[PDB]
């Protein structure tokens, strides 16, 4: 990679990480005393995650660089002018800055007039106009690229799915984070905000739009089947994801009737219960056994994995099946605190510490999906 | 191509960056107005010029290699273990990371211990624990190169001659005003300071040392004069740096007088004024002929330049002269007004001015000189 991209890489590292430090400095000794700034996080943790998501993607391609499995042929994209993981931390980078930016200017709203509200919109904005941008100015192809793949994915099952199609429907059901929170934002801006004369801060339908990361794999899986006729994994995926569908709607009921009468609340406790559980472990098994390609009773060496390993030593392997052990549990709890007041107490600070866990374990399982597409090649998209 | 070294140029750069903007919106927004930044700036301008010569003199190189100037041949030097303007750029950036630092804590003081006066003092002490450090790190061999030549520039001729001594010493002449600076840290940190408050302030020997950039290079042109027996240029070289010596004496007792109301001061101007247009003329020309090797006859198509350009545009160099015309000037008035005690009305601004301008044009300079050395050696070096 030329050295102003590694240039660049670096100013922008520096940049965060000054940023950073400030905006921990500046919300820890000055920046309202009281103020109960977490509508705002929920505001900007989605974003954030992005940003997360990118830079944790990054590390990805110098893995799948320095692994080098197929990541060129297995996401279709053009041989030639393909991103680099220098390239991503820039764009992360760029990202990062801009978000820094923007909380220091909530925190710091005396910057300039019409304070608070056009921050967080000005922040996003930006980047929806990074994104939809016919201007060609910088990485248009790949900014056309995710564009184009959005519209594939986000729609409906009538699209073709393919490996790239999959793997951003199946990410978002780890980021899906952003998709909350922007409802929230919708919400929070349309009722809970003052918005009357400056800085107001005050020192149902959530349900639906946690499932729409669900619903999407389902569909896409369901489509799968439609132009297979073999569901040897396909409607066994549709039941995964519909594990995902019970727990959040009986998350919704109990949230629903615990405070409406209905005193067999304990029922739909039992529910969720059993729900959460049955999809923890749907979706573990699912991830070790034939999402990784791990637990291969055909393998000689090196047990609970599989025969051929790419990646340096077996350590990575089960310290991450541990974690990921833990972080499956993680995000299934959290996806159901996120929709709905299953918690009143806490919550808020359970679902903020846990989403970057979950895009932590987006990160190490990007990586063992990856390697395992290059010899078992599962869903067969070759 | 040291790609990991590139990157943290760019961070340390970053970080400097968003550092001095910090700066610069504390300065604004904490202070007072009875407690002038006088002190302070006369504390850290001579480590503010300092990393700014570093930097400079890392694009100085990076020119240098870019089109036609080998200052490894005649620079001693050797040539595979050279530092490049990489490495120059992670040192001024450290050193300015460093420096920021001290600032911001002089500035806020988050702490009642490690008092305000104690910040600079260590970037200093650590600028020299830069240097005095034994332990082979650091580009340990740049170090001891550089504390083995700050031994043969700031003695007396009884040392030798040649192009990396004479080199160090002119630099000194840019530089002569952190060297005030250190002079008044010790008339800082020995007649004036309120060591029982934390706070940095309250609400004829300089004159000599101001001359000693001066006397490093006339005793040294003396001495080579001694050694080869050649009246031109040595002799008239001494004369040039000698006008330094006549300049700052004129207007030293000028001010003397001026200050002490004596029927004799009037009579010092019109020599101080004399001995400033010989002087600014002296260097002028000094370096417009001899040291850039320009005006020379029979040159070609070059409009007051010489045969060999070696740098891409005509332009440049008319703007380096335009500047140097000016920036000369600027320089011998600087002169003036730090030592010597005329008008300590202003003076102040002039100084902490004009002071990077003439790091500035020791940066052009540095650009020509050596070009004109690899052109037709100069200084009789071959
Ligand atoms: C070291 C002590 C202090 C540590 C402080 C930080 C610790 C906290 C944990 C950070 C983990 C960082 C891991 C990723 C960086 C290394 C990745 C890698 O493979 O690099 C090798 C890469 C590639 O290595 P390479 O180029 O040598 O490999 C090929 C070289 N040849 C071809 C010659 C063989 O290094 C680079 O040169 C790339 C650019 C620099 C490394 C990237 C750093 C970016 C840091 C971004 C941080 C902030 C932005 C986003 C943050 C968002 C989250 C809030
Ligand atoms: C409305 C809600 C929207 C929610 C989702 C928002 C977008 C989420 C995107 C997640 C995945 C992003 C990276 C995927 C591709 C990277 C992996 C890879 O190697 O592929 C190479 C690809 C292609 O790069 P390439 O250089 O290899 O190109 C290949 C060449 N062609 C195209 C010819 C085949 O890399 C990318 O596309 C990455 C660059 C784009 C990064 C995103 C830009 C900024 C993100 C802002 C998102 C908007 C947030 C919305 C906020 C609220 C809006 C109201
Ligand atoms: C007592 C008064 C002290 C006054 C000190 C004035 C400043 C001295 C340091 C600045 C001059 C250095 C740059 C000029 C030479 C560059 C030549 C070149 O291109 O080669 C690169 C040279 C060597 O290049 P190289 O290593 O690539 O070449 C190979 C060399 N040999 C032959 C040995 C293999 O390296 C440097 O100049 C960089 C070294 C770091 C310099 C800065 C260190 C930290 C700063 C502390 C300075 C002191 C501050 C004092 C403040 C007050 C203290 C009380
Ligand atoms: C944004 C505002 C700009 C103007 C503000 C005024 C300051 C000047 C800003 C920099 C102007 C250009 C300088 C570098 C010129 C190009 C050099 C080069 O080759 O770069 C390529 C290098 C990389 O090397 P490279 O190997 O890519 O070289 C390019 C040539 N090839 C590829 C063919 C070999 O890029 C950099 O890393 C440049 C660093 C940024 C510029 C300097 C800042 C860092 C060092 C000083 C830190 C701050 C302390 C001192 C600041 C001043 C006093 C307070």
């Amino acid at each position: 990679a030329p050295a102003w991209t590694t240039f660049r890489v670096g100013l922008f590292c520096g940049i965060f990480i000054v940023l950073n430090i400030t905006l921990v400095l500046a919300a820890v000794f000055k920046l309202e005393t009281d103020r109960s700034i977490w509508p705002l996080i929920r505001i900007y943790r989605g974003g954030f995650l992005l940003i997360e998501f990118l830079f944790l993607l990054g590390i990805n391609t110098y893995g799948w660089r320095q692994a080098g499995v197929n990541h060129v042929l297995i996401f279709e994209l053009n041989p030639r002018s393909n991103l680099s993981h220098q390239h991503l931390f820039e764009i992360a980078g760029f990202l990062g800055i801009l978000w820094c930016l923007s909380l220091l200017a909530c925190f710091f709203a005396p910057i300039s007039v019409i304070p608070t509200y056009v921050y967080p919109l000005a922040l996003y904005g930006f980047m929806v106009f990074f994104l939809i941008n016919p201007t060609k100015t910088f990485y248009y192809k790949s900014r056309f690229w995710l564009l184009k793949l959005l519209f594939r994915v986000f729609t409906a099952p009538f699209h073709k799915v393919g490996f790239a199609d999959f793997w951003l429907a199946d990410q978002l059901n780890s980021l899906s984070v952003i998709l909350m929170d922007l409802e929230y934002m919708i919400c929070f801006y349309s009722l809970e905000l003052k918005w009357d004369e400056s800085k107001g801060l005050l020192p149902g339908v959530r349900a639906i739009v946690q499932c729409i990361p669900a619903w999407l794999r389902f569909i896409q899986c369901l489509r799968r089947y439609r132009d297979t006729k073999r569901a040897f994994p396909h409607l066994v995926n549709a039941g995964k994801y519909s594990t995902t569908f019970f727990m959040v709607t009986f998350a919704a009921l109990y949230s629903t009737h615990k405070e409406r009468g209905h005193s067999d609340t304990m029922v739909f406790f039992y529910l969720w219960i059993v729900f959460y559980i049955i999809s923890s472990c749907y979706t573990l098994i699912w991830d070790l056994k034939m999402d990784w390609g791990l637990f291969d009773k055909n393998a000689g060496e090196n047990t609970f994995l599989r025969e051929e390993i790419v990646y340096p030593q077996k350590a990575y392997y089960y310290c991450a099946i541990i974690e990921d052990v833990i972080l499956r549990f993680a995000w299934t709890i959290q996806i159901s605190i996120t929709s709905t007041t299953l918690l009143p107490h806490s919550g808020d600070i359970i679902a903020t510490v846990f989403a970057p866990l979950e895009v932590f374990r987006r990160f190490v399982w990007n990586f063992f999906r990856l390697e395992n597409e290059h010899l078992n090649n599962c869903g067969e998209f070759r």
